[PDB]
């Protein structure tokens, strides 16, 4: 049949190389496209710190828990092989900390090497009072995307240039099967109020002398509204705003002072680092993941469409158990329609 | 007082600046001089991999012991200031991979967060079934020379490249105090049958994803010579461990071949990396440091030599310890005048 599928992001190809892996073969061949108005380096997921970590708290759906460890258990599968970093992959050790205690995390035995932090490595850190230490996973977003980009190459998906207007418009073009992985932008082509703009800005410097992640947490101001220094593969990533409900996609000053300043606390030596760029993306942020099969018709043309949208502060974290169970779902479709 | 360090790597330099620290207020005639045939970058302190870890089992000295914490201390009391990476210092974590049990090491509460690695961890290294987590401090030395070095320059402290033949010539010169951080070619100046050179030739890499140090110790053998893989400020170091009594200064690709493709199995991501340098360097091998103050008389001309000496492959980890022992022994020449 003729897939398309919609956003060139972490979700967009991992979705698009997951379905093409299974529902494939040399004399079933899968037409699979892929429209998109933004490719890397400029999406949301080019942007993202690159660091493998859930939220504390044990999360509502137990499918997104599974997501989790499914994606884990699936990067932590190319550690030792001789592609990791060509995927953006790579082992890094760190430190999570806090202001007062807090309960161990839902994947405490998830991550490597999980514990508490020692009184002397506290002292390292005058403004905590606690925390833990464990290694984890740096998946770059721009490099997954160029290597997942290449993946679906080799296997003969296609690639346009191209700004959906509806859904309609995409069936029309003759799409027995669409996958909506437009992220924030989902509630364009079909309203969804439940969808708002998680807006993050980062700074990325040179300190290649920086080798652990630090991962402050306020739980006032909740998830990426705190210092977080993330060792990258070329650079470090600074970060500490994240404001939902903010479409501003200019950089400014305000948050410029927070990161710097805050990041500059943790690490003083980054007063030298230079500042290669600063970003600003936007999180799909939503209470839940949108990852559901929808039925369409209009005038002279239907559509059967799967969502994969509303990943927010957690796309990289997840995006392989969201992309298997969107391969369930497409298969479910061919088995339905006598394929 | 005149005195006149003799060498220009981390034990000299920190040495020097120990002794100047402590007393240039009280002496206030407080003339040092620092002598050596070769300055940062050709030391073989700038061959190291900078590295804060002792040896595995416990030292012959006890001494050496609290060298070590001290030094341990005294990097880590840095950490915090905004100039510890233009020090050479900044903190690693990462990997000891053995292959059998052995206890724990006698430092495995001077270092941070001390541990044994779990299953999935040693799943990671097929070649290895035990070992130990735990993170360090980075000094590179080529960078930490270069500190020391401006400190003290500011400090008035004069350098000279200038070859030893004798601790006599150096007496007779106006030394009243020597202080002997020659390292491996000790021997030269005072024959001690008990050093020799560690010869380890080493593979500078640009792979600046590699965020974590991979030390291996394979204490019988099996052909790889037991590689590491050490990231620095910049560069990565790929090593083996020493060939003793080895001289060459010569890289051979017997060598080359051992760490690159004994590192690229420990580290296969190691395939791309581009290869920047490829140099040999000479561990002071001996069987405990010479730390210890000795007298010459060559007539009527009268010296105090203080050696600082023979730190092996650990001189980085241990300098501090013994820079400022050699400061109290410094103290216990003043005193007897
Ligand atoms: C500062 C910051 C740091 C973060 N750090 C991390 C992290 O460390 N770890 C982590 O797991 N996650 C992190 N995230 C979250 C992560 O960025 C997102 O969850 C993820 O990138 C979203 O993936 P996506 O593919 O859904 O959307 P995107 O990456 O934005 O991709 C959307 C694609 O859909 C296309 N599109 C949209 N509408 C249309 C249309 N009408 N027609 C055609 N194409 C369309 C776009 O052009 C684009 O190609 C971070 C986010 C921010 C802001
Ligand atoms: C491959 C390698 C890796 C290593 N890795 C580590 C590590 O990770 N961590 C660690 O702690 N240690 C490490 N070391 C050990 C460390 O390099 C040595 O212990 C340390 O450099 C010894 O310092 P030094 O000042 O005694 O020697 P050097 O750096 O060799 O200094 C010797 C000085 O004496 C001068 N000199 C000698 N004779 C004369 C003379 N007659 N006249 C004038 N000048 C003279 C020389 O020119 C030089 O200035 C490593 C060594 C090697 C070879």
């Amino acid at each position: 049949m003729r897939v398309v599928v919609i956003g060139a992001g972490v979700i967009g190809l991992s979705t698009a190389l997951c379905i093409h892996e299974r529902y494939h073969s040399v004399l079933q061949p899968l037409d699979v496209k892929v429209y998109a108005d933004r490719f890397t380096p400029f999406t949301t997921t080019d942007v993202a710190a690159g660091l493998w970590q859930p939220y504390t708290s044990e999360p509502s759906n137990p499918q997104e828990a599974n997501w989790n460890q499914q994606t884990f258990n699936y990067l932590l599968s190319h550690i030792g092989s001789p592609n990791a970093a060509n995927m953006g992959l790579t082992p890094v050790s760190g430190y999570n900390l806090f202001r007062e205690a807090v309960p161990d995390p839902y994947w405490k035995d998830m991550v490597l090497g999980f514990r508490k932090l020692t009184p002397r490595e506290l002292d390292m850190f005058p403004d905590y009072r606690y925390g833990w230490f464990n290694t984890s996973l740096i998946l770059e977003g721009r490099k997954y995307l160029q290597w997942l980009t290449e993946r679906l190459t080799e296997r003969g998906v296609k690639f346009f240039l191209r700004k959906v207007e509806s859904f309609e418009e995409v069936a029309r073009g003759g799409a027995d099967v669409i996958i909506n992985c437009t992220g924030v932008w989902a509630g364009v082509l079909q309203p969804d109020p439940l969808l708002q703009p998680g807006r993050g800005q980062i700074i990325k410097v040179d300190a290649p002398w920086l080798k652990n992640f630090i991962i402050t947490h306020d739980l006032e101001r909740g998830i990426y509204n705190s210092p977080y220094i993330a060792p990258g593969l070329q650079a470090v990533t600074l970060g500490g705003t994240f404001q939902v409900g903010n479409w501003n996609e200019i950089n400014n000053i305000q948050d410029h002072n927070t990161i710097w300043e805050g990041c500059c606390r943790l690490e003083p030596t980054l007063k030298d680092a230079k500042i290669v760029g600063e970003y600003t993306g936007f999180g799909p942020v939503r209470p839940q993941v949108r990852l559901e099969r929808e039925q369409l018709r209009f005038g002279s043309s239907n559509t059967e469409v799967i969502h994969n949208y509303g990943h927010g502060g957690y796309g990289l974290t997840i995006h392989w158990g969201c992309a298997l169970e969107v391969a369930k779902l497409f298969g479910k479709v061919l088995e339905e329609r006598n394929l």
